[PDB]
């Protein structure tokens, strides 16, 4: 599970998909995530490389 | 429930007590809260004013 410490500031996801660490919201490949999330949960998806 | 965002950056609690909105972590008044918290849950406490 990817943590977001103070040094990471902001992160962006381009390829793959993501899920929230609190309510498990699905996230599209190209999209900004703002900062309301805490941790990033990856997944095994053979359709696209994250 | 107090929310956090980019405008308010960092916040500090001085008087009272607080509880995390994620894992119910109780915290006293004279300490920092780092950033791992996202929402602040107040409570009714007549012993001290928050």
């Amino acid at each position: 599970q990817f943590n977001i410490d103070a040094t990471l500031e902001d992160v962006i996801l381009i390829n793959g998909t993501a899920y929230n660490a609190h309510t498990r919201e699905e996230i599209r490949s190209p999209c900004l995530i703002s900062r309301t999330v805490h941790k990033l949960t990856f997944q095994y998806t053979a359709t696209e490389e994250p």
